[PDB]
């Protein structure tokens, strides 16, 4: 037996993202009853991967079972702790306040009972099919420890959850009227009607949902829009993460429930670790470490985590170049916001400078090595630190360096390309250096060579001496007839392929055979 | 037959631009003998119209005639002056000889011949088939005079004949050894042996130019393309100036030639002779005008010339309402490149702001009446002039308030409208200028909105903040959503 451990940790070693062969691995440990390197490899599992409520349950019955200490109870809470984080878990809530109902007669035992139970109710207490039980056994522990005074806690419970449309709540208000020596309050049966006619209204929606299997995406995007024509924050966080417990490894979920919270709740501590979650689940796509970084700059996260989770977005791993310049771009231009250019010269601003040097030899190096293109084409970042340097810096000459960088790179035929490097200079630099400037474009451009020579003549036409205009009518008059002399020839030979072809056709039609031997 | 003359007289007091009707009055005036009545209508046609040859020499003849030696020798005199004028003419020339050979009695009159002669040589000297009888005219005429010394004239002219390639230019070179008794020098055989080799060189060309009917236009323009090979100023002229004797009506053609002129030759007396000459024989043609206006500036012409020189242009008439926003463009041009920017007076400048206020109420008025449309349609003149006032003058208020006359005209829904402006404000002014302009541009834009929504978008990520970028997704996402329930529904 301990012959296929060893196979499995070797499996392991060589890749650490096998999410089954770590199951396999704690599974055959777990059998052969080595404890700790048990939780040894739960520990390193739960480090790479979200696991599901099922994982979390058999490690924290385990944990359980073995505990024959007080202290080893501090452990178990801290477990539990760590599982209520990947995704909602009703199971797990109510195992915990189960659990922590033993630690009673401690100092702080009757107080972090209800503590874990009001944490348990924010997160699923009004989850429709599973919430239910949660209130239950809350009531019941109440119950269990007075006889008649604290009777106006247990009320409460029954009077907050009957305001909620759970399912089969309406045992559970009948359980009430006879439990309840004191009358039932008009204003109680009054939230109670207006919850069922809630839950009425979402039964559909749950209903859909059973009969639909599974991960029954289609039938869960319904009802997340229905919660958000309804608009209640409390409704829709819980509908999002009933979603993402069976889809979430669909990147446009975690976006649009990011999105919300990013928008609408505006909550630190949530918002952020919503996104973190996005990050577990799909690493591989980069607009969610974008919007991880805009978050933490949003919240006055402290620059140097920032800068870490940063670095942790290179090492992801991504399937396209494009996505490895969109990273660095969103770090960019967080680094960007970052400096005071009304004064040069920042720690902040060479920090700036710094990065915009990494991310070229990054993009040099790495991405071109193992994509084999450039992940810049048109040299996007280039043309920002261009922009930067000539428009916020008073550093137009090393605007000048990046940009014929930029048009070696056969960039030096596009219209855009040049104008985009004009109207830099147009802004901040001379008339002379625009000249030259729309003189090579003249001369480069090979998509709209007309659109160049007009914007040339029209530069001449309103700031240019004499001798500038009737050099930009030579430039431009000599340039557009060799356009026009290759277009036109160009059309020559379509023209001869075409006859050329017409009288391959020819010698088909004389030589028409309708009986064939071969 | 006087009544079809008062016919044709009232018929120019109501249309003065009607030249066969011209020619027509003056054929029955010159038919009926109202001598003093025909030279009227001739002076009134010929400011008008330049004259062919044959309408020049019909007048001369009259005026030699009618020699009324008071004496009008120095008055027939000034005619041929002014038909010398209009194109190239080998037989007015030849009559302008023989005519002064009549005055060599007087003071001067010996000069005078060989001054013409020389003029005429300098013009038709080189035609190919009618500069022949000049040559002889002129040795004619020396011969003539002298017995023993002037015989050198005669030789120079032989000699200086000789060195030109003429047709039937062998039988000169045989005439000159039997005249002359010393023999014919090497060095003057060996420049007519390289003249037959130019004479056979041009011979398919005149041939073509033969076998094909008048104008030939396509056969003389072979003639100036191989010309213009070979790239002689002195042949390359005479080309065009016979093309141009057939074909004056071909705007094309004096275009050509006056660029030649402007580009290689740049003698400001020829250059300008040649587009003034242009603009009377095409008056229509609003590139004429423009390229004349260019030449003026370019060899330094009084001002105050230039300025009714355009003002003429005005009144030629064009077909196109976009002729004359181009005629006003060019003269814009000209009056900017008169100002000083470095000088804020400025007397220039303020003759330039004048001048573009001048000309858009032009367009508003005069164009719009007559074409219905501005025929600036993007406003490049408003948009000119807020660039100058904008770069070269600190004004850029002035550049705003003509921009928001360009976008309240129906223009705030282009795209590329909102980025020239964008553009400018971006060079010349501040950046929360930029952004105001953007987002009116995206509210506005109506063809391509996706488009300059990331001209906003880039713009706050370079230099917005935060806060900034997450305004302008919102304004984009709620713009462009609109967008699309649009073309949904139509």
């Amino acid at each position: 037996n301990q012959l296929e451990i060893e196979r499995l940790e070797e499996q392991l070693s060589i890749n650490v993202y096998d999410y089954n062969c770590h199951v396999d691995l704690i599974r055959l440990l777990r059998l052969e009853g080595e404890l700790t390197k048990v939780r040894m490899a739960r520990q390193k599992m739960s480090e790479i991967f979200p696991l599901t409520e099922e994982l979390w349950l058999e490690w924290l019955h385990d944990e359980i079972s073995m505990a024959q200490d007080g202290l080893d109870r501090e452990h178990v809470y801290d477990l539990f702790e760590k599982a209520v984080k990947d995704y909602i878990c009703p199971n797990i809530w109510l195992e915990y306040g189960q659990y922590s109902v033993g630690g009673i007669g401690q100092k702080g035992g009757l107080e972090k009972v209800r503590s874990v139970f009001e944490r348990a109710l924010s997160s699923v207490g009004l989850h429709m099919t599973k919430g239910l039980a949660l209130w239950e056994a809350y009531r019941e522990f109440e119950s269990a420890i007075v006889e008649a005074a604290r009777l106006e806690k247990v009320h409460s419970l029954f009077r907050r959850q009957l305001a909620i449309p759970l399912y089969d709540m309406e045992a559970t208000f009948a359980e009430y009227e006879e439990w309840s020596e004191d009358p039932i309050p008009e204003s109680v049966i009054q939230n109670y009607n207006k919850a069922l006619q809630q839950l009425e209204k979402y039964k559909p929606y749950e209903e859909a949902l059973l009969q639909a299997e599974a991960p029954r995406l289609a039938e869960y995007q319904a009802y997340i829009d229905f919660e958000m024509k309804i608009g209640d924050p409390a409704r829709i966080q819980l509908i999002f993460e009933r979603a993402l417990v069976e889809n979430c490894l669909v990147p446009d979920l975690w976006i649009r429930y990011s999105q919300y919270l990013d928008r609408q709740l505006k909550v630190k501590d949530l918002v952020l670790s919503v996104h973190n979650r996005a990050i577990r689940n799909c690493p591989w796509t980069v607009a969610l470490w974008s919007r991880y970084l805009l978050a933490m700059e949003r919240h006055g996260v402290d620059h140097q985590v920032i800068s870490v989770t940063f670095e942790k977005a290179l090492n992801a791993g991504f399937i396209q170049a494009t996505d490895y310049v969109e990273i660095w771009q969103a770090y960019l231009d967080y680094l960007r916001r970052r400096v005071d250019f009304k004064q040069d010269s920042s720690k902040e601003l060479e920090e700036l400078r710094a990065a915009f040097t990494r991310a070229l030899e990054y993009l040099k190096q790495e991405v071109e090595e193992r994509f084999n293109e450039s992940g810049d084409p048109s040299c996007v970042i280039m043309q920002n630190w261009a922009r930067i340097e000539a428009r916020l810096c008073n550093n137009m000459q090393k605007a000048r360096e990046l940009w014929d960088s930029i048009m070696t790179r056969g960039n030096a035929k596009y219209a855009n390309m040049w104008l985009e490097y004009y109207n830099l200079e147009r802004a901040h630099g001379d008339t002379q250096h625009c000249r030259k400037a729309l003189h090579r474009a003249v001369q480069c451009t090979s998509d709209y060579p007309e659109h160049v020579c007009e914007v040339l003549l029209t530069m001449e036409r309103t700031e240019g001496s004499l001798e500038d205009w009737d050099i930009a009518v030579q430039k431009t008059e000599t340039r557009l007839a060799r356009v026009n002399e290759q277009r036109m020839k160009a059309a020559e030979k379509e023209a001869a392929l075409v006859q050329q072809e017409e009288e391959k056709a020819e010698q088909r039609k004389r030589a028409r055979a309708e009986k064939k031997a071969l």
